[PDB]
């Protein structure tokens, strides 16, 4: 038995009171009506999810399989990765990330405590000292938001994380790792390398490079349940490829056989819970081995199934693959094959993949490309998403205080869509107005890492990241407009006539308190008024320091960048 989990039958047990209920304020109704559609999940779900999660693993290895790993082994040789010092590392924590069980938080660690880095340094020594002892680790449910969905209510997802002192060290060992060698072993098929813009511009000039272009996205159930003891080597002797230091080689080695492998579950109480042999979801390692795994089975069964001309974007356990289409009836068989050599390689399908031959139509990290014009008329591609779990995600920030700001990540992310632009917006600066709270930074999460972000530097980062059309697009697509229109609909959020009502006074209010205020009042609800302003380059838009911004995937690896 190859069981990703074993269990002792102990709960997995909350740290304090869930909310399960969307909470109501006095703000509440502006956004969203129908409340009983919006919930978060709870441990008190978390049995279910680990029924779905806890299975038997097979692994068949072929030959495509070790030949494309060689190919990677090649590519990844070519990476020099440095130790990131103790202060480094440290600095890289966020300030509210789960505290040491050895008696530190996170802000010891940030401020350099003496108790802080001496334990540090002695999780530093053990780990150079004993290469197989398995790490304890904390299993929890996450609490997220998401919209009931009749076709009713997700599990919880589990989150498994090893102590500070541990995380710290990950950081040392690894950081430069993780940030460099995914680019370099997969190239332009690394996902986390682009903005958005960057995203879209690759998919479309991928898209038009093949004479009959067909794609498609795969969809591995409980991607990281799949990942086997095999893999988890495997990743270890790419990384091990890199030019290192031999401190930092025996590190890798180290977490990899006591952290990265398996090792035994411990509930908020402090009981036992059971035993992982599958991908931990709260290791810094979660996002680049998960990307090289899926990069690596996928290429492997890229060949299997004889696609031809294919190029994969990977971000993670998020895959498309877009290929020269032969024909419909040999497209439907080859993906056939993908899915049985995927299958095989022990990454099996949730729902079984189907060929597209509309570029807007495939969904890929939740996200489609459309299409809207710019202000000279121009054709335009841009990366939107169904608004449902955002529209949710904000209705909870309304009322409710949360350490990750989804609706911020959103408008940075989604700057350039009509949902972002007319409901998003519009409802938080209303609210941030209201509070005089532009100037606080907020926490948010792009592509897994964090990072305090200030309200009023929003258009200067959009500017930046999308250009300046984000503040200018318009003739969206039908199908957009319905998606959101219906979207609104469901959840009871008034119609898109109302926001553009809500934002001309928004933008207003905005420009009645000059300075950076007015820069957003200006900026991002142009689109309101009927008089519209000449919107140009923004100065200090070129001093930000955007650097590692988008450069990697960072998802479980508590990474703070700010
Ligand atoms: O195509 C037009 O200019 C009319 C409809 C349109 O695109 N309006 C619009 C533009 C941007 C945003 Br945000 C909302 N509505």
């Amino acid at each position: 038995h190859h069981m990703s989990y074993t269990w002792t039958g102990a709960l997995i047990t909350p740290c304090a009171a869930e909310e399960s209920k969307l909470p109501i304020n006095a703000l509440s109704n502006s956004l969203l009506r129908h409340h009983n559609m919006v919930y978060a999940t709870t441990s008190r779900s978390a049995g279910l999810r680990q029924k779905k999660v806890t299975f038997d693993r097979l692994q068949v290895l072929d030959d495509h399989y070790r030949d494309v790993l060689k190919e990677m082994k090649a590519k990844a040789s070519t990476v020099k990765a440095k130790l990131l010092s103790v202060e480094e590392a440290c600095k890289l924590t966020p300030p509210h990330s789960a505290k040491s069980k050895f008696g530190y938080g996170a802000k010891d660690v940030r401020n350099l405590s003496s108790k802080a880095v001496n334990h540090i340094h002695s999780v530093w020594k053990d780990l150079l000292e004993d290469t197989v002892t398995p790490i304890d680790t904390t299993i929890m449910a996450k609490n997220e938001v998401f919209c009931v969905q009749p076709e009713g209510r997700k599990p919880a997802r589990l989150i498994v994380f090893p102590d500070l002192g541990v995380r710290v060290c990950e950081k040392m060992a690894l950081y430069d790792v993780v940030s460099t060698l995914p680019q370099v072993v997969m190239g332009s098929s690394y996902g986390f390398q682009y903005s958005p813009g960057q995203r879209v511009e690759f998919l479309v000039n991928t898209w038009k490079s093949k004479k009959n272009p067909m794609g498609f996205s795969y969809d591995t159930r409980c991607f990281d349940s799949t990942v086997t003891e095999n893999d988890i080597r495997v990743e270890e002797s790419i990384y091990q490829c890199c030019d290192l230091a031999p401190e930092a080689r025996q590190a890798i080695k180290s977490l990899t056989e006591r952290l990265y492998i398996g090792g035994p579950l411990t509930n908020s109480k402090g009981q036992n819970c059971g035993y992982r042999r599958c991908r931990a979801s709260g290791v810094l390692t979660t996002s680049c081995g998960n990307t090289l795994t899926c990069y690596l089975k996928a290429s492997a069964a890229c060949r299997a199934a004889k696609l031809q001309d294919c190029t994969m974007l990977v971000n993670g356990d998020d895959l498309v693959v877009i290929c020269e289409s032969a024909g419909t009836q040999e497209d439907a068989a080859s993906l056939r094959v993908f899915t049985e050599a995927m299958t095989r390689y022990s990454a099996p399908p949730g729902d079984p993949p189907q060929p597209e031959y509309d570029l807007e139509l495939i969904t890929s990290c939740s996200s489609n490309v459309s299409v809207a014009h710019d202000a000279s008329g121009k054709r335009v591609y841009y990366l939107t998403r169904d608004p449902t779990t955002p529209l949710a995600r904000a209705a909870w920030e309304t009322a409710r205080h949360t350490p990750v700001n989804s609706w911020l990540g959103n408008i940075i992310m989604y700057a350039p869509t009509l949902w972002a632009r007319m409901i998003l917006m519009t409802h938080f600066f209303s609210i941030l107005l209201a509070q005089e709270q532009l100037e606080k930074a907020l926490d948010c999460q792009i592509y897994g890492a964090c990072y305090s972000i200030e309200p009023l530097d929003l258009p200067q980062i959009i500017e930046r990241l999308h250009g300046l059309s984000a503040f200018s697009l318009h003739s969206y697509s039908p199908g957009e407009i319905n998606r959101v229109a219906s979207c609104l609909r469901k959840l009871g959020v008034p119609p898109l006539r109302v926001w553009r009502h809500r934002a001309r006074s928004v933008r207003a209010r905005l420009l009645s308190q000059g300075g950076r205020a007015a820069t957003c009042g200006k900026y991002l609800f142009n689109w309101a008024v009927k008089t519209k302003l000449k919107l140009t380059p923004i100065p200090a838009a070129s001093r930000l320091d955007l650097s590692g911004w988008f450069v990697a995937g960072y998802s479980g690896g508590d990474i703070y960048h700010s």
